[PDB]
């Protein structure tokens, strides 16, 4: 069992690694910290061609903190996300200068930043490509993830598309599927009257377009309508895919939103994954 927990965006929430409920019958529990980005700290906010910088809260979410949460909790890992929509108020643009140029800086930077924080794995989040193109993004991001893996940075690496960026994702995955582990799919992206059957059928779309690939489902706990619910059919659906032997996971963005809903949802669907 594999469940996925994105944290620290939206900004300024508070949320620590230790309010997260964690089931300890999970095999793996990976968080997600968001985001690493390549664009200047300060605004405004411009690209840096793969110079990563940290978006997230370090004193709330640091090192110390992750040793901490690994130590009490041995079936915890702790991965990065890069990218994300927005950096301030400025849309997060892939763009490389060059494939040769934007991996020597990826490399070095995500590096320095993985083994700093004791992480175990990166997650790819860009979502907007205006500025690109796919096979420059997946040579970029297949080179960084390949080179990473080998120098023995990283144990895993996932990806989270949605159908909108499904091209960009595709080029990706088809170039380099032995360097990517899961596939964390962005359900929450579809219209709030998704029913049960419509998810599944999303579902199946989602696991032949990436064919071999181990798709994960996922919900939002944010304050915003996406997709199917969380309590309002999607349990329904991710118990169709427990019977078939087609669920492989579930990831949840994000622990900053779950605040207000006090964690119900997370503790739910662990409890759902182990029964």
């Amino acid at each position: 069992t594999l469940f996925v927990e994105y944290i620290g965006y939206p900004l300024f929430s508070g949320v620590k690694f230790s309010d997260v409920p964690i089931n300890p019958h999970i095999t793996k529990f990976q968080f997600v910290l968001s985001f690493a980005v390549d664009y200047t700290a300060s605004s405004p906010h411009t690209s840096t061609n793969g110079k990563f910088n940290v978006f997230w809260d370090s004193s709330i979410l640091g090192p110390d903190q992750i040793s901490a949460i690994k130590s009490s909790h041995p079936n915890v890992r702790v991965a990065v996300s890069l990218g994300g929509a927005s950096v301030g108020s400025n849309t997060v643009q892939f763009q490389a200068a060059s494939v040769d140029s934007w991996v020597s800086n990826a490399v070095t930077s995500l590096t320095r930043i993985i083994q700093r924080y004791n992480l175990d794995g990166i997650d790819i989040d860009y979502e907007h490509f205006q500025n690109t193109d796919k096979n420059t993004f997946a040579e970029c991001i297949g080179r960084l993830i390949t080179t990473l893996k080998k120098n023995g940075v990283i144990s895993f690496a996932s990806i989270s598309p949605f159908p909108s960026v499904d091209e960009y994702y595709l080029a990706l995955f088809n170039e380099y599927k032995n360097a990517i582990n899961h596939i964390n799919y962005q359900f929450k992206a579809y219209d709030s009257s998704t029913s049960v059957d419509k998810f599944l059928g999303y579902y199946n779309n989602a696991a032949s377009k990436y064919k071999g690939g181990n798709v994960l489902i996922s919900f939002s706990t944010g304050p915003h309508p996406g997709g199917l619910p969380v309590d309002k059919g999607f349990f329904d659906a991710a118990t169709s895919l427990k019977n078939k032997g087609k669920l492989h996971g579930i990831a949840v963005w994000t622990a900053d939103t779950s605040k207000s809903s006090d964690f119900r949802y997370e503790e739910e669907a662990q409890a759902f994954l182990v029964s």
